């Protein structure tokens, strides 16, 4: 196991967003050409084991631990009836006080806020990726595709990501092999060697959230200078075509920085190898 390895993301230009937005409210449009300098990205979502090394080293108490609760999806026991703020739900206790991470050391860390994610990444000699870096990397060297691997959800009849199958939220069939999270090294890599960049856990980025984008070409953009929500990307094991069609690289959503949930995690990036 080497679940803190990073891969080199090459310098390049890419089309961020899409002129065929599927969730227009989220500012997926307009497509815009963005130049990204070479940098490093974590191959994997940060896992429970890796986060635990952080907490062991620093003594860090996460915001959900300090608040005393976090959001859990009802199906595994609000912004929807199926989101419940559960007392004692946190990264070590992902469905509440009588759940554990002991049997899932290699799954992505959950119930970490934007601040928690910044603390970890900076501890690791790293940082969060910008939205642009995140999306460029998600796209894995392909131009204007829906998904990291292309435009078919199940290429060659194979599942390529951990999302929802069945009738959301009543029934998750587990067709893809996982109802909740999967190990961070599950499913094929994209063309840059990244795992689970769509699906599994949502992923925090550094950017403040806006839905207002210029078509202007930009270089290593950092997003808007102010805001109230930070940008998350890539969707989760809860995502489905019918309600949360956000397991696309162009997709995007947001939460306040002190937010945490049973489907939200992160990975880090770095300018140089730490
Ligand atoms: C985080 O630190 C804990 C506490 O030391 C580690 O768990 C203990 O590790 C020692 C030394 O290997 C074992 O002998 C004990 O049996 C462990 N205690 C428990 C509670 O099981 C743990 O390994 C550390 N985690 C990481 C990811 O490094
Ligand atoms: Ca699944
Ligand atoms: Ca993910």
């Amino acid at each position: 196991l080497a679940h803190s390895k990073m891969v080199p993301i090459p310098a390049g230009v890419f089309t961020m967003g899409t002129d065929d937005p599927q969730i227009k409210q989220d500012g997926e449009a307009p497509a815009r050409r963005v130049t990204i300098d070479a940098f490093y990205m974590d191959a994997y979502e940060v896992s429970n084991t890796e986060f635990e090394k952080f907490v062991n080293s620093t003594g860090y108490l996460t915001e959900a631990e300090k608040f005393g609760d976090s959001f859990v999806f009802e199906g595994m026991l609000a912004a929807a009836p199926w989101w419940l703020p559960v007392k004692g739900a946190n990264w070590r206790h992902p469905e509440g006080p009588d759940s554990t991470i002991l049997h899932r050391p290699d799954h992505p860390v959950l119930h970490v806020s934007w601040n928690d994610a910044v603390a970890y990444c900076t501890w690791a000699g790293k940082r969060l990726p910008t939205e642009a870096e995140w999306e460029y990397s998600c796209r894995g060297g392909l131009h204007n595709r829906l998904f990291p691997w292309g435009n078919k959800l199940q290429p060659k009849g194979q599942h390529y990501a951990n999302i929802w199958q069945g009738e959301f939220p009543v029934t998750n069939t587990g067709e893809d092999g996982f109802q909740g999270t999967a190990p961070v090294d599950a499913f094929p890599p994209n063309g840059y060697g990244l795992y689970n960049i769509v699906g599994n856990a949502w992923e925090w980025t550094s950017d403040w959230w806006t839905v207002h984008h210029s078509v202007e070409e930009t270089l290593n953009p950092k997003g808007p200078p102010s805001g109230k929500d930070r940008v998350k990307k890539g969707g989760s094991y809860m995502s489905h075509r019918s309600y949360c069609y956000r397991y696309r690289c162009a997709a995007r959503s947001q939460n306040t920085p002190d937010s945490s949930a049973s489907n939200l995690g992160f990975r880090c990036a770095a300018d140089r190898l730490p």
